[PDB]
């Protein structure tokens, strides 16, 4: 499940939460590897009593899933970045086991965009959009930086906290955001994870919209295996359907480095283009 991780060697320990320390709330949502709770964590940080986190409860016993979890705790605590989702530990006391991970108040990404289309509620703003995608960006320069590949970049991996903060996590084939090489060959690395950042960069500018949404499953795979491209979204400038483009180069050596395609996301945040649909 983790081998594509190999190279990856931990430093340190996975840090431990007694289980008396977590005080479930409510179910957050489920999905493939478990139901994840709201939940209060006592003694975690010196400077506060208690604390909001996301608990992730394992459903296997397994003893397969265990290795598993044990190994990806190792790899979450490894990850440390302000654009990356803070792992705080497991609770290996008794069952079920426990991943904790900081709360994120507003939520996945690709809800929070459908909700905040044409917290401060209401429409995103061209500069909000570009923050979004700088921060994904500035995500995605870490792991490559670790040489860690993510396999499934996509907005409702992303998690949005106080202030519009936005971090990438992996909640659980993602075939639409998937580059030719990835459904043809399985063949997943730092180029397939710049093509799925340029996905993201359209479903931002969509407002969450499901990439290939006019397709079925099958057309959609014949669709990238041929080569055709998503089209520019209306609220999308020239200057990042450009970089969109620069991330979905047919051949993996070809497409921009994410370091680029950041700096680009910077300079134009800290501007932004004047531009009007
Ligand atoms: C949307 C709801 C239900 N939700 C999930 C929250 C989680 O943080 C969470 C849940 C289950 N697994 C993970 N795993 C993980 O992210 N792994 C991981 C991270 C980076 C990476 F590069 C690769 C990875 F595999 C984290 C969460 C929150 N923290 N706050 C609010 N809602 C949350």
């Amino acid at each position: 499940m983790h081998h594509h991780h190999h190279h990856l060697v931990p430093r340190g320990s996975v840090h431990h939460i007694k289980r008396r320390d977590i005080v479930l709330k409510w179910e957050l949502g489920e999905g493939a590897f478990g139901k994840v709770f709201l939940a209060e964590c006592h003694n975690l940080l010196p400077e506060q009593d208690k604390m909001l986190v996301a608990v992730k409860a394992l459903k296997e016993a397994s003893e397969s899933a265990r290795q598993d979890f044990q190994r990806e705790a190792e790899l979450l605590t490894m990850l440390q970045h302000q654009h990356i989702v803070r792992f705080f530990g497991v609770c290996t006391e008794g069952r079920p086991l426990l991943m904790v991970f900081e709360y994120m108040r507003h939520g996945d990404l690709n809800r929070f965009l459908r909700s905040h289309g044409p917290v401060a509620p209401g429409p995103l703003g061209l500069g909000q959009l570009l923050a979004v995608a700088s921060q994904v960006a500035a995500g995605m320069v870490y792991l490559a930086g670790l040489h860690f590949v993510h396999r499934d970049l996509a907005t409702r991996n992303c998690l949005v906290g106080q202030g519009l903060v936005v971090k990438i996590g992996d909640f659980g084939l993602p075939i639409r955001w998937m580059p030719p090489e990835s459904i043809l060959y399985r063949k997943f690395t730092t180029e397939s994870d710049v093509w799925s950042f340029g996905v993201v960069l359209w479903e931002i500018f969509t407002y969450g919209k499901q990439p290939w949404y006019q397709l079925s499953n099958t057309e959609a795979i014949d669709c990238i295996t041929q080569g055709r491209e998503l089209e520019r979204p209306r609220a999308c400038p020239p200057e990042v359907y450009a970089i969109m483009r620069g991330c979905w180069q047919r051949e993996p050596q070809q497409r921009h480095s994410i370091k680029d395609v950041h700096a680009r996301l910077q300079a134009l945040a800290q501007a932004p283009p004047v531009y009007l649909d």
